[PDB]
């Protein structure tokens, strides 16, 4: 009744999507789907306007799953022959739709960490607006100053600051941030976290970056105080704001359970991280957020496995983990269950999660969990399924579910 | 016959200092040592003055050996009623010096790492120049517009870029990095790889600062190409550009035995998540190399452990580990003897740190480490030595070899 709007991508991933999507989804639900290619050579033909129309279509029907896609660098560029470097997809949509990413683990029981300590999930709340991410930077090649200047809209003295006389060449970069984005992440931060009831960390670096990073411990503590501290107290959970050095180091040290907000740079670092500490990136998930909780996009919170890629292409066997992936249908169906009302869809979606679930700790499972439970010396081709294998198996017991 | 420069600090680091000087130096070697107290207390009493005074004194002499110190915040200024916030010393003298800093775990057999995969130190290398460290922010608080000017000495049209019309606040950066900073790292972390025999990562996020880290990227690789890969080669490492985000799960996957350059705050970040990994900070190490090899300034991977300290304060034992800081001298002691042809002072040194590793795999080991071998509810107080108790232990092994 209401519409999911799909994204189509690249490489490994590609590949994956179809098996998933003909398998463990279309015969089972009947949605209208508004479908975007976004593989490397659509977005070149089209000059990237299929991203930002599929921006604009999550935009407006409130729910987009998304396949990975190639990043074009230089090496890219030569492969595809690209007309340009595009810019990524995924800063594309997120700019167009704003909001946080949340990334998150799956736990199976028989899969263990890497990190001996971890016993629950982590949240890692992104900020996926801003900083390295909108800068502008440049190569200094002659001997000059570089400075900043603020010019203010209404006239009257710009404030300019001398940042470095270069001699003998260097870089120079400059980036800015927003108090309606900040408050933006804050609030998504908070609600999420509230949602759970697990305690909330905001890490920063404002004992180095008095101002641009003071600017984010301020906002999110003026909103604890005014909106938040006392639902959290009353729930037993609470919000800090941590030393990035500490917080790190804190990760390593707990069990889990705590969401931790993160400016864009950490985010997308301490992600990776996170994902591979847990076991693997194949169990890694990412949501997209609006603020408000009426628009997301949901993916895997990996790339296009391009490594395993390159072994499809010469007809090698490959066991790439496609638990990730679906679960990003499962949550992108179950927003679209929530606000159609569709209760059958709901149970679909939490069905096929259980499944999934089971099916691995059962022993059925792809070459990267068999390794985080034998070791890569201690594997051999019967410790594990390959990625068709995998999910025609999981299909197999979602028909008897 | 050369001289030690030592830089007193603060908190519970300033009381261990004391015992090691008193019961592991002293009674064993005469060296001269030209004495600088960066207390919190006389930093501010000498407008900071002892900081660069003692920075000096390094380049001057060749080996300094610092115990951690309080870097000024808000609460800090208001705790010391400094003057001003001063700037870390750390950064100071850092500044002065130039440099790399190296960062690497002490592992002892029956201590357990908390990543299961690591088998052999990893070394960070953090560039201690630039970027964030010497950048200038601001908030903005009207409607405005930043822009970067790059102005050449020479005359000739100003390069001017706009970066953000601002219309209900936000924040603002910009940062630089030099030519000859990144080439002296490069310098740095190559020779330090070729002398261990272990490969070289770099970590960047070129991919999105395509000009600002890709210098980092083009002249690691030009020095590579140029002056280190046959030599490389031929005793069979390699040294490997990485995206950050990669390099991090990498990290967690890996079982050690490499160098990884990282930018300045990717180093002071990932130095505590690596240490913290490997078991507790109180057995990471930390020295400071300027290009060429001739001056070093070593310290322990942590700070003045102030939370301990409040303990220390109301009269409550206290197990901080004393290990670090015990290698800060013994690693500070060995460069003075190499250069000072010093060959008994070099096998003392060598002695000291291999009684530390003989006394804590034979089970004598302060709190941090217990907690590592039998986990935080485990440990009862017969498990540990206080740190006292551990230094008195470790002289009387000291003393019969
Ligand atoms: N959201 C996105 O669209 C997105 C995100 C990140 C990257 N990318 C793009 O994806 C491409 C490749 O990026 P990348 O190699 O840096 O990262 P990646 O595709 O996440 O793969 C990195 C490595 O992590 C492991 N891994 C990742 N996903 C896995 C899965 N589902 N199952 C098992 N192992 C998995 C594999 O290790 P082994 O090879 O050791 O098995 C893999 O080679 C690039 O073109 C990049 O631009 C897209
Ligand atoms: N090089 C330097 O001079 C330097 C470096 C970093 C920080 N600092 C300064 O040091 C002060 C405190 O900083 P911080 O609390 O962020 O970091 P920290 O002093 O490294 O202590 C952080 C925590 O790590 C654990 N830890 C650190 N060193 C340890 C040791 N030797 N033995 C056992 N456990 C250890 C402790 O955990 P538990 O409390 O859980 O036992 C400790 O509270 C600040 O004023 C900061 O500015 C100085
Ligand atoms: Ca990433
Ligand atoms: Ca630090």
């Amino acid at each position: 009744t209401g519409v999911l709007v799909e994204l189509d991508g690249d490489e490994m991933t590609r590949v994956i999507w179809k098996k998933i999507k003909e398998t463990l989804i279309f015969p089972f639900v009947n949605v209208p789907i508004e479908y975007y290619d976004l593989s490397m050579e659509n977005r070149d033909k089209t000059e990237d306007r299929v991203t930002v129309e599929a921006a604009y279509a999550i935009k407006k029907h409130g729910v987009g799953v998304k396949c990975a896609t190639i990043t074009p660098d230089e090496a890219r560029v030569k492969e595809f022959n690209l007309k340009k470097m595009w810019r990524s997809p995924n800063g594309t949509i997120r700019t167009i739709l704003g909001g946080t990413v949340f990334r998150e683990p799956i736990i199976c029981s028989n899969v263990p960490r890497l990190v001996t300590t971890w016993k629950k999930p982590v949240v890692i709340g992104r900020h996926a607006f801003g900083d390295q991410y909108s800068a502008t930077d440049a190569v200094v090649k002659e001997p000059g100053t570089f400075e900043m200047r603020f010019i203010p809209a209404n006239g009257g003295e710009p404030k300019v600051y001398k940042v470095f006389d270069y001699k003998s060449g260097g870089v120079m970069m400059g980036m800015y941030n927003t108090d309606d984005s900040i408050r933006d992440f804050a609030r998504s931060c908070f609600e999420f976290a509230l949602a759970r009831k697990w305690p909330l960390y905001l890490s920063t670096k404002n004992t180095i970056l008095k101002h641009y990073d003071g600017r984010f411990k301020d906002i999110f503590a003026e909103m604890y105080k005014a909106l938040y501290e006392t639902k959290f107290k009353t729930c037993g959970i609470f919000y800090e704001h941590r030393l990035i050095d500490n917080m790190v180091a804190h990760c390593m040290r707990s069990e889990g359970g705590y969401v931790w907000a993160c400016k864009n740079y950490d985010g997308d670092v301490q992600s990776d991280s996170l994902a591979q500490g847990f076991g693997s990136l194949g169990m890694m998930t990412s949501i997209l957020m609006t603020p408000d909780g009426k628009t997301v996009e949901v993916e895997a919170a990996h790339g296009t496995v391009t490594r395993h890629y390159r072994d499809y292409q010469k007809g090698k066997e490959t066991s790439t983990n496609p638990v990730a992936s679906i679960f990003a249908w499962t949550r992108a169906l179950a927003h679209r269950a929530r606000v159609d009302n569709n209760n059958t869809l709901l149970e679909f979606t939490q069905r096929l999660e259980d499944v999934i679930i089971a099916t691995i700790e059962a022993g059925a499972m792809t070459e990267d969990l068999a390794i985080c439970i034998k070791g890569e010396k201690n594997v051999v081709r019967a410790d594990y399924l390959n990625t068709d294998e995998f999910i025609d198996a999981v299909s197999q017991r979602l028909k008897v579910a």
